[PDB]
């Protein structure tokens, strides 16, 4: 049995928060993946958005006697982390639950880690619950918080600045950060790569047409966060991590460049990345940045190339784990 804490907060308050967990698995073979299925005895209102059929290009390596072989073809996973827009945005509203999970994958293994987020409303009416996936039970536990005004973070009580304006104590906190494919008919808003761009390039790249966004929650319990919101110093503070660590913040052994074709049927090679062996260390899933209609990829066994400077054959990842500081008051 996995543990999935959730940290639940003294009042409910403006109405808009939600709380969130998360939970990395142990290892399952590759074989059983493309199975996998969320199930949940919680009293909560699922939604069903994520455990509907989501078409990938699967992308994996074999070693060759440059030395690789490469191969892909197009498959239907379920259950993974592709939530359609509007969906975390509007959750406390419509009291809605999201449980998706991403993978971090080698060549033979992966671990899925399961996220839950939702209401706060269900810190009253719940204190534990059980989800599985394959073979493996998962204990939801909502605990009630140390703090008063805050969240327990690196164990001390913070309070985040809440004004509009500008005016403190220094807090790390953790962010987490789901993909959103959003399509406009007209111009430049939705072009996620190129906000990239803008941060960590010298020259023009020419074709990053990718349209979407992250949404993400901070710490344990927030109002989602939309990225990039161009005048909020907390999304300019993930975006700048985001580019400096592009597969998230925390032996897995480095073999070796790899290309690929993302989806399969293209004739030329969309897609680079680093193959490797051992443990899992990032999440093994993203799109293409080149496409506005999203071409997702699964590569076990394969870091696919998120380094923001390049131009081509690069990705954003599905789900992004890292922390930032915030400005507020200790307690
Ligand atoms: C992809 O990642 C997975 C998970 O990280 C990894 O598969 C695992 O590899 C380890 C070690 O390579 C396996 O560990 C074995 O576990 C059994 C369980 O009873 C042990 O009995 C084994 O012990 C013997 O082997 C050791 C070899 O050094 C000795 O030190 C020892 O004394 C014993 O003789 C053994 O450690 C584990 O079972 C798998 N896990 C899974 C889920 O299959 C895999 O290697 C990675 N793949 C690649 C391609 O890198
Ligand atoms: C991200 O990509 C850029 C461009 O490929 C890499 O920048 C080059 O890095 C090498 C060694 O650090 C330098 O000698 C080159 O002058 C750099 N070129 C440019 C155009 O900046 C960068 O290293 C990559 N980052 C990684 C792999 O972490």
């Amino acid at each position: 049995t996995g543990e999935l804490k959730i940290e639940c907060p003294h009042t409910i308050g403006l109405g808009q928060g939600l709380v969130i967990g998360s939970v990395e698995l142990p290892p399952v073979p590759l074989t059983q993946v493309e199975s996998l299925k969320l199930e949940s005895s919680c009293n909560f209102d699922l939604h069903t958005s994520t455990s509907s059929q989501q078409p990938f290009t699967k992308w994996t390596w074999e070693m060759k006697s440059t030395s690789f072989q490469t191969k892909s073809s197009e498959i239907n996973l379920r259950g993974l982390c592709l939530v359609p827009p509007l969906v975390i945005e509007t959750a406390a509203r419509t009291r809605k639950t999201i449980a998706c999970f991403d993978l971090s994958c080698n060549q033979t293994a992966c671990q899925p880690t399961v996220f839950l987020i939702g209401p706060i409303q269900t810190c009253i009416t719940t204190k534990s619950c059980l989800l599985g996936l394959g073979d493996q039970r998962i204990q939801v536990n909502y605990e009630k918080t140390y703090c008063v005004s805050g969240q327990l973070v690196e164990g001390v009580c913070f309070n985040p600045v809440h004004t509009m304006a500008l005016s403190y104590d220094i807090v790390t906190v953790m962010v987490r950060c789901f993909l959103i494919a959003k399509k406009v008919s007209t111009g430049d808003s939705m072009k996620l790569e190129k906000s990239f761009e803008t941060l960590v390039q010298k020259t023009s790249c020419t074709g990053n047409g990718f349209q979407g966004y992250y949404i993400c929650l901070v710490g344990s319990s927030s109002e989602p966060l939309y990225i990039p919101t161009l005048d909020d110093y907390r999304s300019a503070e993930v975006l700048s991590r985001m580019a400096f660590a592009p597969h998230g913040e925390d032996a897995m052994r480095i073999i070796g460049k790899v290309t690929g074709k993302a989806p399969s049927t293209e004739s030329s090679d969309t897609i680079q990345g680093v193959a490797f062996s051992g443990n899992p260390l990032y999440t093994s899933t993203g799109v293409l940045t080149a496409k506005d209609d999203p071409v997702y990829i699964w590569a076990p066994g394969i870091i696919m190339e998120g380094n923001h400077s390049v131009c081509d054959k690069k990705t954003l990842p599905l789900t992004w784990t890292g922390f930032i500081p915030l400005p507020g008051e200790i307690e």
